[PDB]
C-alpha cells in the first residue's frame, strides 16, 4: 500500500542503547539523539521497488531497494553491508544486513505501516531494539 509520503519523527526509543552496542561512544550518543529527533523520511514506492530519503538537519542520506534484491547501503554506525529486504506481510518488511568487511553486532531493520497511519521503523543490533515512529507531514 502506501508506503509513499513525507514522515516527520514523533518518537524515538533506545536509539542510544543501540549506539552504545554499535560502540558509539556517550558524547556523539547524545549527540546522534538529537540529531534523531529531527528525522525526516521521504518515501516514494512503486510497487516493489522503494525510493527512500532519510533526512536530519545536517545530513541526507538515499535508500533505492527492489523488495528480494540485494543491494549495498550501511549499517546506523556507518559501515557499508549488503542488505535484503522482504515482506513479512501486507505493510511490513524486514532487511537483513551483513557487513562487507571485519565483524560486527548483527543488525538489521524494519518498516511497518500501521492502521492508525504511522510509520513505525525498527533497528537492532544484537539483542537491542530501537523503535521509532513516524506521521504523515
Ligand atoms: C525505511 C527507513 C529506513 C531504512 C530508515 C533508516 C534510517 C537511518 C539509517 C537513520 C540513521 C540515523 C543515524 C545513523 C544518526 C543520525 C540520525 C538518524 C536516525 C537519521
Amino acid at each position: 500500500p502506501n508506503f509513499s509520503g513525507n514522515w516527520k519523527i514523533i518518537r524515538s526509543e533506545n536509539f542510544e542503547e543501540l549506539l552504545k552496542v554499535l560502540g558509539v561512544n556517550v558524547m556523539l550518543r547524545k549527540i546522534a539523539v538529537a540529531a534523531a529527533s529531527k528525522q525526516a523520511v521521504e518515501i516514494k514506492q512503486e510497487g516493489d521497488t522503494f525510493y527512500i530519503k532519510v533526512s536530519t538537519t545536517v545530513y541526507t542520506t538515499e535508500i533505492n531497494f527492489k523488495v528480494g534484491e540485494e543491494f549495498e547501503e550501511q549499517t546506523v554506525d556507518g559501515r557499508p553491508c549488503k542488505s535484503l529486504v522482504k515482506w513479512e506481510s501486507e505493510n511490513k518488511m524486514v532487511c537483513e544486513q551483513k557487513l562487507l568487511k571485519g565483524e560486527g553486532p548483527k543488525t538489521s531493520w524494519t518498516k511497518e505501516l500501521t492502521n492508525d497511519g504511522e510509520l513505525i521503523l525498527t533497528m537492532t543490533a544484537d539483542d537491542v531494539v530501537c523503535t521509532q515512529v513516524f506521521v504523515r507531514e
